[PDB]
């Protein structure tokens, strides 16, 4: 009946196949996926989330380095020696999923608690004669990041950009106007279009297609916002190529079922209004948080910045997630900045870390379709005029 | 095609439609009605707007007191004699309409810029076995007050209850739930249920059905929430009764071809979780705010309270506005306090005034109706789980 | 062995001979403030979730103080039984561990307390216009202002003659030597050396200053203010008053026994008189408020004092200040408490009164080992006997 | 007869004599400051619209100094066009009234300065502890510190010898007498006392100040802060020195022509030395730059200078400083300016640089009518001269 009485019931089935090892290898099947990760958190849930910030799914770190074994990370305010912590506090070193499926539980320091200048930087705000993905856009309070040029799948089939949502849309005022560089209250600009449709919260069920975690109350934190051109807009203004990194491909979607290699640990790239070009790792997925209100949150994406340097500043919201080339294929994208810090190494200091929304469940909530060519984007103008 | 395009039609015609008194009394037929004031005043929109805070329509104010003639009130920051205006400053006395309908133009000095303690407050705020008009409706952040038992017109005909938008909604979260007196993060409380409905914004030829003004982007602040009783909560805890007012009858439509006496000047009570029962007067209609984004909005009803006294408080936002008996009939509601000071006499000092929400269209657009009798409750429940 | 051991121990013997009961035996009903006490020690648990803290005296209904002993219940918002979880609301009645029983008052209330001016003539005398210091003077360190509370003398050693205040007034442990001056410090204006505390009082464990575990919590601290200022070698006792300025000559302090009647302390008229707001009137709404912080103490404080017709008992700056008994039979009146270093709601009518807070003098006086002084006589024989 | 009346005047006679013209006679290209601030002043009106303030110069392309001579825009954030109205859009040339004509550069600009703390040898010496007191001094009143300027003497009157600071720090008028200390004023630190305020120069109006009407505006000020403080009869001249610390002897005050080539002021590398930064470099990027307030009033102010190498020319306390020419032709340095009591992006690839204010020397020496003293015998000189 009730998503919470489907939730329990699944829940509690998991239990009712249950049975209870000294020192001996697990004898299940050692995680492969994301979705078994995922699983084995959701089961363990109340016991990981207790003396723990959030929770989250990819490798284990060993020594600041990014390890092979997959593992649930479980995220602490301070990482102190066993010998200080008492036996409840501390957490095990491999938990043991409902169907045998078993992984490592790994604990890194974590907390959810500027502008460069260059070239690329000062063509994103407004000197380049093209908008495109890392162009700023403005509406009449907050500034943000051009993710991509996208298409309607259905319906008229419009042609317009995506960015998050946070930036886009403010429900305290009737219309959601973009302009680019910047709205006509603050400075010189071109109106880009209103926001159509937008995404906020989505249930895990039917973002991941699983139920993630325990919380009768389990929402997905999944920024998104569709800005329709205007009918007065000029579309040979706009470019489909990511500056800095040149043309890409099409977007990669993030199956739960794939090796974790596939996108734990591979190096991505953005480019934004404030960052300009970073460089950076994806270090965990399906980041838990739990706030006082008993709402259970999730984001999708979790990226640390390469060599100690930010991944992103405030204004790069919206940017678009790539991965880098491995073999020469166009670079492919598979994430967008949501609108944070953790302490990897003993040496150094704590190091940054952003969010990012699944673009391809992104893509689909929207109905949208990302435009990689100027081919492309003329014939999906046609479209729109058909 | 266009919104824009057929206002900018309708204002075009008008003054196509148009012709130029040596003092002699106006030859068309005086004011009678509100939307006769507020068609007047659409066609002079700029050069009311300029020079000036905001406009509404009503009676004219002389020395403090309502007078019988129909005028459009032009709201200033200072009112100063006509020796320091400068001539384009000082307003006209008559302004004549596009059909020779013509009015009357007041100047009022005005500005858009606590907790009371009584046995009625106290019961409003959690103490009274009984959830009703005035009672504390709380979301996790925000108090408000609960407006009217209310019943779905369509659908499943839900049972549960009309408050302000903005008390009940804060799209920053997933769910917008509601408890009284207090949610559980600051206090007891039980839960009401959430918001299933819900209207911020409409366009002015909805809401009025007239083109208010000459601005493309013209909004009314049409606060409103349903909240439908949770399936676990107690309907017998449920009154119809405004306390501190007795029984009420059903709602008051504002027609807008009505005589103005029907609604400007009446005497009006509200009660709420902050200041009680207060009574007040009516003293305009359909206010225009202009704010420097370039967008202009609108507020139904304006309220001054009696003798001095304020008519609300923060807090009591949500309350019905009903109109008092005058012939023993039932007091009958037109509206409800929307999420402010005028100086009406030298001798005393400047007033506060507040807004309201136009009931009957408010519960036309959430397609709602009132339930004021508890054996109209009981069948609307049992309708419910037909 | 520890403290801890042994308060363990008392609540495992009482949990261990509890016999539990429906209607229970009348004449078994609580008559003392160590039966209402006792009650609440054994109940500490289930009293202390949901509640901001407890006290016990005489229940409350609307409003007015009733004849039934009650353990009073404190909490943030007081809603109707039909919003609150059945865990949440709280029982009318309670049995003690040996049976003896008592009522459960709920009353709203708030700590939003740190301790404006009054303009009356007294308050002008109390400032430093006054030709004579006593109780009610303005004493000042280099920082904080407080209120002259008793002019004592030290039962034992020199036996030397000095005035009473609260400590957090008088000691700023943040230097070594805590100089006090009438009216103001050589800092700010002028006035005389009173001399420097010499004995100070902070915190007493409940199980030395009431006699009893009046809680569960190992960590039970009662919060008792309490500084001794001898008086300066060079100082004039003949500018020292016994007298408390706006209520006359008083009689010798009036201990709180735990066994007496309620009727002795709660409900009864008290008045203070301090520099801030002068002469006020109050009454003694409770005893042994518990406190629990976040950082998991427990702290008392003894008297409960709201003041009356709806106006505040002490403003910030009256502490120290005696609080006195009021004459019942023409007998000099007599004090039971200082004020310590703050909002209740009673009526619906009306909204919320302040409430403050006073130490036991009988207590705090025995801790400092320290005598008041009643009488002019008595004074300049103590100044004789400590030159003696 | 009115002021605003002959303003008025000269641009109506202006606009009727103009004959307007595609492309226009090279040769009438300007060649001088008046040239550009002429042109300027002609088209205020449109060059004020949608712009922060203007100034002339040479266009500024790819973040270096061209030599063509322009009238530079400064604007919040500049953008492509593609972004821009067509009526925002900025023309590339202007012609005068004349059919003199120009270019029109457009710089993203702000006026975000009131005005951190550098260390060196210098700045310790500037600030208290060399043995001489000279250009580059800490100047205090009780209450705002400062930078001496030059030592001056008057050219008139009693002819006295004292110095030239900037007179928002030098004069505060909530006082009668502005008294001026070395290094520090009595209630902060030591200090000898060098003199008082005599005479002080604010807001000058641009007809006395450049010779002609700059702008449109009725009300037109250029902010002329300067101060001559007289040097106390107590006061010990052997302290003073008329070396500047950093940059050695200078020459004497070099004028700026508004006839002359832009080349000899526009571009030009110079130097300070304040008791803030230290010995600076910069270059002079514009003349005659228009604010224009929200209260109705256009200000100007003479000299721009933008640090060399990313560097800040000056911080706060750095006003009164000379700005001193460079010597080309190993002549001695000259002074050029003051600097008043601000940030420019020039290049893409980089950050935002700051800009500081000056004021012309030579039309502030002529207001004031001093005179600067540039070695030790005419200080001398002058000393004995003021006695004669
Ligand atoms: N609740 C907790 N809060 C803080 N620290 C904890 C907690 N539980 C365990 N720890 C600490 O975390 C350690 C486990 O760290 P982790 O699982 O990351 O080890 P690792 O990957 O083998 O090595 P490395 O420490 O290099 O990452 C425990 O030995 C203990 O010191
Ligand atoms: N733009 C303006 N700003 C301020 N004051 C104005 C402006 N235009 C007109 N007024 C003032 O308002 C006056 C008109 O006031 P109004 O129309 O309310 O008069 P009334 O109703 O006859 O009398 P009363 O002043 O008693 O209300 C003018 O005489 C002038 O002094
Ligand atoms: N944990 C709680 N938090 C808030 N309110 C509570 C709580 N437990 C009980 N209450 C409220 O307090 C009421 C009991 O109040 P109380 O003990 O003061 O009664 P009383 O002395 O008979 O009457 P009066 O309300 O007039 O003082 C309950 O009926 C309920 O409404
Ligand atoms: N009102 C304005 N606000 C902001 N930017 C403007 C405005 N008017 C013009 N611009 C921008 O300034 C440009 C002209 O810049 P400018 O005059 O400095 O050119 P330049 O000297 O040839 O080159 P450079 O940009 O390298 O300095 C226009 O093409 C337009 O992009």
């Amino acid at each position: 009946h009730s998503a919470a009485e489907g939730r329990a019931n699944y829940f509690g089935n998991l239990q009712k196949g249950l049975l209870p090892h000294p020192g001996r290898l697990p004898k299940g099947q050692q995680a492969n996926s994301l979705l078994d990760l995922m699983t084995i958190r959701a089961f363990h849930s109340k016991i990981l989330r207790r003396f723990s910030l959030g929770t989250a799914v990819g490798f284990r770190i060993r020594k600041g380095d990014l390890t092979d074994i997959p593992a649930i990370l479980v995220f602490v305010a301070r990482k102190v020696h066993k010998k200080w912590l008492n036996p409840a506090q501390c957490l095990p070193a491999i938990l043991e999923g409902p169907g045998g499926v078993w992984c490592d539980v790994d604990v890194v320091e974590f907390s959810y608690y500027e502008q460069m200048f260059s070239e690329l930087v000062d063509k994103l705000s407004g000197s380049d004669e093209s908008i495109g993905s890392g162009s700023q856009v403005a509406s009449h309070e907050t500034f943000g990041t051009l993710g991509a040029i996208v298409k309607r799948r259905t319906g008229n089939k419009q042609v317009g950009f995506l960015t998050n949502h946070h930036v886009a849309v403010d429900l305290d005022y009737p219309n959601q106007k973009m302009f680019h560089p910047l709205p006509p209250n603050l400075g010189p600009g071109v109106y880009l279009g209103a926001v159509e449709r937008a995404t906020s919260f989505i249930t895990d069920d039917v973002w991941y297609g699983i139920y993630a975690g325990t919380n009768p109350e389990t929402f997905v934190r999944a920024d998104g916002a569709f800005i329709p051109f205007a009918d007065d807009f000029d579309i040979s203004t706009v470019t489909t190529v990511v500056r800095g990194v040149g043309d890409i491909g099409d977007v990669k979607v993030i199956d739960l079922q794939s090796p974790l290699n596939s996108l734990i640990g591979r190096q991505v790239s953005k480019v934004g209004r404030s960052s300009g070009h970073t460089t950076g790792t994806v270090m965990a997925y399906a980041l838990e948080y739990n706030d006082e209100k008993g709402i259970s949150f999730f984001t999708d994406i979790l990226v640390v910045g390469e060599n100690r340097q930010t991944f992103d500043l405030e204004g790069d919201s919206g940017s678009l997630i790539i991965l880098t080339s491995q073999d020469g294929e166009k670079p492919r994208p598979i994430g967008i900045i949501w609108g944070g810090r953790l302490k990897l190494t003993s040496d150094h200091g704590p190091e940054n870390w952003t969010s990012g929304v699944d673009l391809g469940r992104l893509l689909d909530r929207l109905e949208l379709d990302i435009i990689i060519t100027n081919e492309s984007l003329q014939d999906a103008v046609q479209q729109q005029r058909f």
